[PDB]
């Protein structure tokens, strides 16, 4: 049976308005006055971030704020504004001041809760991760929050799976993941492709359901349960 229902919050939860939008205002923060467009310095930092992480994806753990915050250097020395000082504190701030859950989350999280074990897989550090869930009113929703620096590596490493599964107390056959982008096979673990625009078709089948709203998801957990 299924007993353990495990999510990405962010990266699969937040709105892609409200992603968008810290991201903004975060480099609007960094950029101040200096005469270069946010949205361009954004779409630059999206791409040396991107390239970045599939360096790192499958390797030894490493802070993500420390990452980002070269790739931050890297741009400050390409366009010659003022490296920012305290930018983990700015990306913090924006993030829960802007950020936004989908709007059918907190019901699906609280509906999940009484039955099954609620639990969240991140890749990002665990402070500021868990005072951002804090700020969207949705740590005390998880049984577990798991990430990449309790377990020591970046996906697709199966190491977060196997934490996360151990603190739900379960194998994986007995658990769900939903994510938004296909490591977990190996571990048995029902996989959920959240699409909610149907934007990765390519992507479908090697997923073993697919859906575009997340209430949906207790539908198929229910099913699997007989």
């Amino acid at each position: 049976m299924i007993r353990a229902v495990f999510f990405d919050s962010l990266g699969t939860l937040i709105s892609v308005e409200g992603a968008y939008k810290v991201r903004l205002k975060i480099m609007e923060e960094v950029l101040g006055d200096y005469p270069l467009n946010p949205k361009t310095l954004l779409d630059e930092y999206e791409k040396l971030a991107r390239e970045a992480f599939s360096n790192y994806a499958g390797k030894p753990y490493r802070p993500m704020r420390d990452i980002l915050e070269e790739v931050m250097r890297k741009l400050a020395e390409k366009y010659g504004f003022k490296y920012p000082e305290n930018l983990r504190e700015i990306s913090l701030r924006m993030a829960c001041r802007y950020g936004e859950l989908y709007p059918e989350v907190v019901e699906v999280l609280k509906s999940l809760k009484g039955k099954y074990h609620v639990g969240d897989i991140l890749q990002r550090d665990t402070e500021p991760a868990t005072a951002f869930l804090d700020a969207l009113g949705i740590k005390d929703l998880f049984d577990s929050i798991t990430t990449s620096e309790e377990a020591g590596f970046f996906k697709p490493h199966p190491r977060i799976f196997e934490l996360a599964l151990k603190k739900a107390g379960v194998k994986g056959e007995k658990a769900v993941y939903v994510g938004d982008n296909p490591g977990s096979k190996n571990l048995g673990m029902t996989s959920i492709l959240l699409d909610r625009k149907g934007e990765k078709r390519e992507f479908w089948d090697k997923a073993d359901f697919i859906v575009s709203d997340l209430r949906e998801v207790i539908k198929i957990v229910d099913e699997l349960n007989g």
